[PDB]
DNA sequence: GAATTTCACACCTAGGTGTGAAATTC
DNA sequence: GAATTTCACACCTAGGTGTGAAATTC
């Protein structure tokens, strides 16, 4: 149609997902690392909109890297996608969406219900984030939903793939101190 | 039925007492104390957009002479970053002005130029986003006047930005340990 | 000269990284 | 026993301070 929510820098994201990519949270919550960011085309540029993101389970069971290779490793459990997160943008007018790419920088990964704005996630499930484009003042309250597959990825709470925390090391600015360490080698 | 309440007044009488100062560089700089208010009264469920701009106090230039100050169009605008809002939003938690730059020179966003030297007043306005009537608030905060330099001239006006300006804590610190 | 502005600087605040040893967990 | 979670730590990014010598204006 003409709403198109387009990936980007999606082939860094496809780095960490070849390796099946992972996500650290914890007790105050983690930023995810690469940065959840779409580019809008297709709104009324001066209707209002709310971002949000949520997080669905990626399959029924959970996941346990044995020897080296992720196993599903679970008998099947429920339903729940995780709690949205508004995009701080938000409300904001499509125009405002359009004009740059909507980047989801600051949300964080937790693993306990504290919720200031924090998602909270089930360690070695994995997950697929999802936008939601939400029309403010609709009187039908019309939402548009997108999946973003290839930013898949695992909770955990420490890296289990020697490879993922590389590519984190190597492209994470946080991490530079690490990077820097592996140069002097 | 709208009000908007000056937060933390006493510290900005502190400041006011002594003839308060504000840097402004080149680039452009952060004020301290940062401008805080209260709302009440609004729609809840309205959407609205809160604005930031600096007024004339008076009509002369000043200078700083052996410890006593001695003796204009508005300001371009400052849009507060949460706008556009809910009613709601504005009114749960007070509404901070903490990252407008005051500079001498326009040259980047989020901007308000002052010319150096003179005092001014800060103004908050609030408008109704997709009112049909253009229709303003404007709200006053004498408490919060100052005077726009590139340096500090008044050493007592220094002393209370170290005392109180977080980012400063080198300097407090500093002159506990002397 | 005297008055006002710029600048590089040291030193903070504020907070995001993975590490690795220890605690916890089943 | 061993998989998972915790957490104090060093080391970063990022950028807000006043300072004082230097430059600019007057
Ligand atoms: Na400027």
């Amino acid at each position: 149609g003409e709403l198109r929510v387009g990936l980007e820098e999606s082939e860094l994201w496809l780095r960490f997902k070849e390796l099946t990519n992972e996500m650290i949270v914890t007790k105050n919550g983690r930023r995810m690392f690469p940065v959840l960011k779409v580019n809008v085309s297709g709104l009324d540029p001066n209707a209002m909109y709310s971002f949000l993101l949520d997080f669905v389970a990626a399959d029924n069971h959970r996941w346990k890297y044995v020897n080296g290779e992720w196993v599903p490793g679970g008998k099947p459990e429920p339903q729940a996608p995780s709690c949205v997160y508004i995009h701080p943008d938000s409300p904001n007018f499509g125009a405002h969406w359009m004009k740059a790419p909507v980047s989801f920088s600051k949300v964080k990964l937790t693993n306990k219900l504290n919720g200031g704005g924090q998602i909270m996630l089930n360690s070695l499930h994995k997950y697929e984030p999802r936008i939601h484009i939400v029309r403010v003042g609709d009187p039908q309250r019309m939402i548009t939903s997108h999946c973003f597959p290839e930013t898949q990825f695992i909770a955990v709470t420490a890296y289990q793939n020697e490879e993922i925390t590389a590519l984190k090391i190597k492209y994470n600015p946080f991490a530079k101190a690490f990077l820097d360490a592996k140069e002097r080698s």
